[PDB]
């Protein structure tokens, strides 16, 4: 896994504690060009600091709303303009209410649900869309998800819809770009704390019920989820498609 | 046995609805029905597919599941006319059509939110809804397909609302559960009906499914609503986030 | 309603096997039922429940499933003695203690075999014979634990055991489909019986049961004997390869 | 990935095609000593031809036959002599009598059955627990499986219900030597032209299907299950066990 002359976008990272960063500092010391995309100025301040622990001789940073077919669509364009053809991209990106992150599910409205899908889910669709223009040579595209995805976890509620919707969202773009060669991955992370994870109901006694009972008896961090992508966007990984690994101490092997 | 019972049953358009199969099992069993209805001219299909089954009277309301207070206001007015009742089957779905085949990463953001509102959402808010009606249980069932578990060719944007719809299942199971409200799906095997028609490459799933299944046949309407009376009832009292796939075995095997 | 149906019902000990959880049910809807056993103990249990069922005859038969020859003979006498059946109700296991607790990785390989042989083979041999006597069609269950699709501890070497048992009834239901022979397995919560005095950890299973499962309760026999009842019946025609949890939703969980 | 100073046993070399081969060129290339053990001596011969294409400066080769106990304990206690401690196995072994690899599975004899589960997924359980003795500071156990352990796939029968027990046996490892830091997994291959593959019926068929229907739409080799194996048995999967990786040009996510 040298991967010395490619070129990777990275999608989501708001601070130091992002996962998107541990995926950062992993191609970054593999050789990696790297790319970021943000939404919010705090975030490109973020970047602009972290960039400096980075052995990156420029920054390539660009405001991605992933809300707006536009900002997409212009993003990455321009990503093409100023780096030409990319190797991949890492999708590291979800939104929910607070509202909707703890008590009832039942009680989810209409726009949160909706919501929570557009950031979540089709953020992912329009990506590689826009993305595969700049992979004519194929490549490898990897989103993050949680088990919350694949079984009921108490509080996650309308973000394990929208990442059960992202992990099918997955298989549907794999089946669609293999014959393009793009491989379309998910890494399904362990609880890690992030800004995010901090608005997540429940979200400490989880990290402890992963110590106590997880195979490996412990949480695993950012630099690990960055890891495994190294693997799933380079060749090491060239006839996995479609797949999601779990890089979470085996938790979800267990019950 | 369903004597006694009251179920509503959301997403009759004609006689070939998976729908119309689940009302001619409980029917046959002796259960009171409810329908809800979108269109107009299902209104009038369904008053006229009445004259077959038992009930009698004709207790309709229209719904679409997109507005919330149509939903509200349906559930309060069903209440209101017939009760307290004992389950809801779901069977209710909708994508246009150019989404319905060819590239999958060519989705729209509307094509694909109009999918996860109607095919996914509805059943939170038809839940939360029909749950005051429930006060001492009841059972939930919504109707997938394969395609919400693996990337099944050309079903494309409908998958990920599948998948979005099996998760919705799961939340909704841990959530109602403490209330005795179970909630499940059926995951029916390709049937011919009017939205069938919409998806690309249908009949040659068809002719796959003979093919290959292990029972080497397709299924039909009224074996979804054989499984809908299961789910339905006190025999399934144990069973709940549960997807039982109605589809001949087609989803055991590769 | 299953009258004039005929089930073998293999792996009552007493009153609190799970397969007697079925039996009553299946009796309850006017089965015809056969029973086999293995241990002199069961069979004398087998004879004080017969009282408490409507069954007008004790059709009680020894098979060890460890026996070719016993269950090949075992069937064939069936057939001599009530005809064509329905089906099977397949509720047997075996595991011994030391392999039901400690360290997985310490499992002895007649240890590891007895429980394949037992828990798994068994069903293939079981179908293979009784499909002689189903020439129209039947269903054939299997009761599984969720410790075949998860480690869990202290399930060890039987969890490794209802992995292979679940693939069985996968093969079998793509095997005997064309036969129109369905195959399918319940995987039932825990339940206080003989065997599961056994398992290490048991009591702590059940108890998380209670808080965390969706219905906040344990299931019991008779939500098997449902579900079952279900199964084996033409309620659950298309319905072939699958796994039920009748486990109060605690599959659908973490 | 880099694994100099890294031992690795491989189990289930054939000849020139066993898909353990594949694994054995990739960290040979990374720069790993390699132990390897074979049952049949035809085995031993070409595993001695094909240690000169390798860059390893000496032959480390035992007979093991998986359904001896002794022989799985005396082996990697003298491998433990020869070597010193090692950092993880490469299983890659099975075996079921022709009779049973085609037909009605209905009709499989218990001691072909029991044959099966005996070689094919007991032997992961014996093997991990002397392998243990060996990895006092933890390592990484692979095993490889197939699809037709999740899903009845025609004429892979006795083979499929071996695959299962195999891949439940994965996850039971993994629950029970993560707390000694020993990672257990599964590559779940696509269909290989290897010895093996020659017994199981309707084999070329489902090679044609997988690259008419297959996301990449081509079939993989082996060099592609070593390269995930490469990812398994090094540091880049920490955090991940109990896992199932399939290496299958996306197959496995399709219907
Ligand atoms: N932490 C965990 O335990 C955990 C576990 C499993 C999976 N995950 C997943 O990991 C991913 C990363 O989250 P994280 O935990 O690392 O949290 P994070 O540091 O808060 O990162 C989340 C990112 O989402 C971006 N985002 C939200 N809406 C956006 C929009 N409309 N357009 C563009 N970007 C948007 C945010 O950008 P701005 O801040 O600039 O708005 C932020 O950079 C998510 O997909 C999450 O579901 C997290
Ligand atoms: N047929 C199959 O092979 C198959 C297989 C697996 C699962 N399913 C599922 O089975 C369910 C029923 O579909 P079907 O095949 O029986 O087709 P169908 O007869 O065309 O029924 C679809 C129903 O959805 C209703 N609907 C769509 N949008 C609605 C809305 N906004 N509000 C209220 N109702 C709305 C339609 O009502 P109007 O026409 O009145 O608008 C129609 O009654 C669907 O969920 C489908 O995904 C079908
Ligand atoms: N209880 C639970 O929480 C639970 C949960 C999930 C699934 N299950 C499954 O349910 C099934 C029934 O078990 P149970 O809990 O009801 O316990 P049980 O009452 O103790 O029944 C187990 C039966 O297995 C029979 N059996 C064992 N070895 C046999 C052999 N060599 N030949 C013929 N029969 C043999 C026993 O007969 P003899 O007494 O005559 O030896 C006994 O009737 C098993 O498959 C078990 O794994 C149980
Ligand atoms: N090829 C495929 O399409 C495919 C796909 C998915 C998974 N797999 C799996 O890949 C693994 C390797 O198989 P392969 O396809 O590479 O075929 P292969 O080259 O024939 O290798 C199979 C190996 O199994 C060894 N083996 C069998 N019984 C043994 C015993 N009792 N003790 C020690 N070794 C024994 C054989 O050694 P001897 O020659 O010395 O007897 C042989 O080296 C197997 O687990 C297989 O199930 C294969
Ligand atoms: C009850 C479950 C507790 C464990 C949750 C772990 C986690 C933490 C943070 C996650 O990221 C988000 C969650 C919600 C909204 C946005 C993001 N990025 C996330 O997706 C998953
Ligand atoms: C290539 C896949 C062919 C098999 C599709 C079977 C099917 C048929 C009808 C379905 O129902 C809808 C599909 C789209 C939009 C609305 C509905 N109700 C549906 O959800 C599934
Ligand atoms: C640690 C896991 C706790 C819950 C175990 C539930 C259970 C209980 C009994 C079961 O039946 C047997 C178990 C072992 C050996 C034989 C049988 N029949 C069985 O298969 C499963
Ligand atoms: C019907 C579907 C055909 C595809 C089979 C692919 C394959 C090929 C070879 C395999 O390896 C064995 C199979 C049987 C017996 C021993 C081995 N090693 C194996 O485990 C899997
Ligand atoms: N802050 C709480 C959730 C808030 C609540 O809804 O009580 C927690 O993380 O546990
Ligand atoms: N498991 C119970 C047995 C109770 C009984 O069967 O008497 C105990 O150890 O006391
Ligand atoms: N009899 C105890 C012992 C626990 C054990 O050591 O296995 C139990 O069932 O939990
Ligand atoms: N050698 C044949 C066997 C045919 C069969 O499965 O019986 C094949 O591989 O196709
Ligand atoms: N990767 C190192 C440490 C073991 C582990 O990753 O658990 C090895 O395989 O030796």
């Amino acid at each position: 896994v040298n991967l010395e002359n490619k070129t990777y976008v990275i999608m989501g990272i708001a601070n130091k504690r992002s996962i998107a960063f541990g995926v950062a500092k992993v191609l970054d010391q593999l050789g990696a060009k790297l790319v970021f995309t943000y939404r919010k100025e705090r975030s490109r301040k973020e970047l602009e600091k972290l960039l400096e622990q980075l052995n990156q001789p420029e920054a390539h940073l660009y405001q991605i709303d992933v809300q707006s077919d536009e900002e997409v669509i212009n993003g990455f364009e321009q990503i093409g303009k100023d780096v030409g053809n990319i190797d991949g991209v890492y999708h590291s990106i979800a939104f929910a209410n607070m509202e909707d992150l703890r008590g009832r599910f039942s009680e989810t409205s209409r726009e949160g649900f909706l919501l929570a899908q557009d950031i979540s889910s089709y953020s992912l669709t329009i990506v590689a869309h826009e993305a595969k223009k700049l992979m004519p040579e194929g490549g490898s595209i990897v989103a993050t998800t949680y088990l919350g995805g694949e079984f009921a976890v108490q509080n996650y509620n309308v973000m394990g819809v929208a990442k059960a919707s992202l992990e099918a969202n997955v298989k549907y773009l794999a089946l669609d770009l293999g014959p393009d060669n793009i491989r379309v991955n998910a890494i399904s992370a362990g609880p890690i704390r992030t800004l995010s994870a901090k608005g997540v109901g429940g979200f400490n006694t989880i990290l402890k019920e992963i110590e106590e009972r997880a195979p490996l008896k412990r949480n695993v961090d950012q630099v690990e989820v960055g890891k495994t992508a190294a693997y799933l966007l380079s060749d090491l990984s060239s006839g996995v498609t479609g797949e999601n690994i779990h890089v979470d101490s085996g938790f979800h092997a267990i019950k």
